């Protein structure tokens, strides 16, 4: 029950105590592991322990754990849920659960940074314009001409279900899809749903390969408006090889900012439903993801192509030799526009080293292999020798049903 | 109960009826997910259940269930048991055993082919000099002067635990690995510790880079000992890079074919702890793990250095330009050579039609999304993209300890 994990190119052994403290499930079984899975209204009862829990941590953390302020705290709170059916935290809490949602995120490789989290409270905010003001601020703050910043935004937290803030995008940045009559697909194939949503809704679309979709704010339950990011805050990359200058004219280009904006954060059972956060993206989920998923933009093809490889049979191993050069030019452009990024082997050892600061100072980390080793190399990474143990940890994010579906429009 | 599988590049859903048929577990529970750690005497008692249930899945699938054929067999095995303590399989029961085993294989990507396995049966073997005989035996007909063709050979059952046969060897056929003085190593790292074993029991070491280790096999339960395979039985192939000329030049060489000796093959409760099998390489096997890993050959350096690489930098990706360069000499090598061999793309395929299949046919697939995604170019394959489930069935393949821990030595 005090569990160990191997790496098998260095021999190192942590022993994980910390997995003692998680509460949530995993949907695993002694008879089926679900390990590749990709997925599988609260009352007065349910919330105080939640509470009790988070102070507990929140104390112990700042070391007053036992302390008159604690009881005080836990007193308070407890006094208030039984009154108003919730609560609300301290700012100083908020920021802690924030930075250990992160912490926490056990599919995320870039939580080295976990400390360094920016946090900015809109929990004042009542409308879908100020929702767009406080977005547009972070945006520019996490951007930083370049110099990428972590950040998250906190909107209101959930009432009734209600009164639900929500951001409508899967990201605050991300390009358009179309289907055309041809048959085809004109920009991101992932986002045609969404893309419908926002012209069924009021925006009139270039219908380009790769425009920046509109926000779709909803506030307070209310139905969601459409508002333009300014061009000026969205910085973009064009993308070029280092050696084939042919590359340019394929057209190709990324945004700078990876913004998730449709998860949920949970602290001491309340439940923030509008949350964005961002921080920089690591070469491969533009390079091998965005680029060369056949469900998404899917160019192995062409830049085989210009590269005259030997596209007859497989075996001559095109698609791979395709594969880097895609990734070594965007890792390139990035660099040379210097626009923060991450290339997939200095990320891979930031997190081992993570790893073993997490077993050192705090018995654990919970990771998932599946999610942390990279798309493409897998094994000449760190992190595909090192064994993980997968748990859930609170504070977290966690995935929340997309709002078309259930707003009652 | 009922489970669904997707596919997110084809939105294919399946479901999954059979995993209500396991039995043994996963390490995993509610609170803990165990799916990225590499690892997890026997009484009359537990042992006509573990019977009943093989004998039943037997009689199913020949479409003799409840037949008299079927219920004077159990028995016939249940009498045995209570009189002798064990039973023996019939060769029918054995074939489809050792089938089965690889069927259920979870971490196997190459399970397309199970149904078409050459099975050798081995139980009347008493020596370790028959069981050098056998392997020749299984070698010789498994190369197939290159055209592979699967097979197992499967040496007599575990009894008290006392009289064990074992392959002391890893794999069949392997290269010796030499710690020098100096802290360096020539040959295969991973093959350190069993070549020094080699060494202390009589092998005479030639000390290369690719030299072919003995077999050093175990009969019934004594002091294992050495042969050498008979060279002309060992295939390799020279490799070579089908653009670049210097790739000649670096002196690398693989043998054939891969042949696994120390897991243990648990038939309806019975143990065969000495049950050698072999198929062919995909690529990977030896182009990334075998060469470019830190603690194997390691040669990711010297090749990008040759390919004059940026090599300051990581940011470069030079590690994976020269990673897929020696991926292409590998495959290309074989291919010219007529040695079997099949890519990660194809392999990939392949596993994807077969779980269909077997969703189909058989209700489920256990599979182990962690060992059946390549350990190059994951995402463009389409194993990436498949949810899988796993969970255990029997009969099955399971690891073991290694022999030179736990043998009682006579001297
Ligand atoms: C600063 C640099 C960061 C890097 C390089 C990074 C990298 C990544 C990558 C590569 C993934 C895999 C996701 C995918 O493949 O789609 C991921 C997942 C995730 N990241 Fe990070 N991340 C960073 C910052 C952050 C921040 C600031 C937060 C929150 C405050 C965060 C929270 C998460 C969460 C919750 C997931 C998994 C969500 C899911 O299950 O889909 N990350 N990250
Ligand atoms: C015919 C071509 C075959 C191919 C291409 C193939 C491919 C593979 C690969 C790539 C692995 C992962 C191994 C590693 O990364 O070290 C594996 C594992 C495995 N294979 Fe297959 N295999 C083949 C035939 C067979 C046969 C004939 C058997 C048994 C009768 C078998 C049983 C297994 C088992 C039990 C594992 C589990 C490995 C472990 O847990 O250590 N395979 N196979
Ligand atoms: C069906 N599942 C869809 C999804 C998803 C997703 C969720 C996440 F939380 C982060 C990312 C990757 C985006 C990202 C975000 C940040 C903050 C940094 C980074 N490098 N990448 C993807
Ligand atoms: C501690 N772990 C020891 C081990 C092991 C092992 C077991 C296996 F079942 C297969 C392979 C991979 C070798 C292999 C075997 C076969 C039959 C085919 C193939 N392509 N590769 C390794
Ligand atoms: C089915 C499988 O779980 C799915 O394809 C996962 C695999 N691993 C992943 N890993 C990351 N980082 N991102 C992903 O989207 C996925 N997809
Ligand atoms: C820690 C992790 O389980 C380990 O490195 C695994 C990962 N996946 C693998 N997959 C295959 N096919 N072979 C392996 O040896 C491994 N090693
Ligand atoms: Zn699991």
């Amino acid at each position: 029950r005090f569990l160990k994990v191997k790496n098998w190119e260095t021999d190192v052994v942590l022993t994980d105590t910390l997995h003692l403290k998680s509460t949530l499930e995993t949907g695993c079984t002694e008879h089926i592991c679900m390990g590749s899975i990709m997925l599988p209204v609260r009352t007065k009862d349910q919330l105080f322990p939640l509470a009790k829990e988070f102070l507990d941590q929140y104390y112990s953390s700042i070391k007053r754990f036992g302390s008159k302020a604690h009881m005080d705290r836990l007193e308070e709170v407890n006094k208030e849920i039984e009154s108003t059916s919730t609560y609300q935290l301290k700012d100083t809490e908020l920021i802690y659960g924030a930075k250990h949602a992160w912490r926490n995120a056990s599919r995320c490789v870039g939580r080295i940074q976990w400390s360094k989290l920016q946090v900015f409270d809109a929990r004042d905010c009542t409308t879908a314009h100020g929702m767009f003001n406080y977005i547009c601020n972070h945006v520019k703050y996490a951007t930083n001409k370049g110099n990428l910043r972590s950040a998250i935004t906190i909107f209101p937290q959930r009432t009734d279900g209600k009164h639900d803030f929500r951001v409508w995008n899967s990201q605050l940045i991300r390009y358009a899809g179309y289907k055309q009559p041809d048959g085809s697909t004109l920009g991101d194939p992932a986002n045609v749903q969404f893309t419908e949503i926002c012209i069924q809704q009021g925006w009139k679309a270039p219908r380009g390969r790769f425009d920046v979709l509109p926000l779709l704010l909803q506030a307070n339950g209310n139905d969601p408006e459409l508002f333009q990011i300014p061009p000026e805050l969205v910085l973009e990359v064009p993308i070029r090889h280092p050696k084939f200058d042919w590359f340019k004219d394929l057209g190709l280009k990324w945004y700078g900012l990876p913004a998730v904006s449709n998860m949920l954060l949970e602290i001491g059972g309340l439940e923030f439903s509008a949350c964005p956060f961002s921080g920089w993206y690591m070469g491969t989920e533009i390079g091998v993801r965005d680029y060369c998923d056949n469900s998404r933009y899917n160019i192995l093809e062409e830049v085989a192509k210009k590269m005259d490889l030997d596209m007859r049979k497989t075996s001559s191993l095109w698609k791979d030799q395709a594969l880097v050069e895609i990734n070594i030019a965007v890792l390139y452009s990035f660099q040379s526009d210097k626009v923060t990024i991450v290339d997939h082997h200095s990320a891979t050892e930031s997190f081992i080293k993570h790893m073993e600061n997490e077993y050192r100072c705090r018995g654990g980390c919970p990771a998932d292999w599946v999610w942390i080793v990279p798309p493409m190399s897998g094994s000449i990474t760190p992190v595909f020798h090192q064994e993980m143990l997968n748990y859930r940890l609170t504070p977290s994010f966690e995935y929340q049903p997309d709002p078309w579906n259930t707003h009652v429009w």
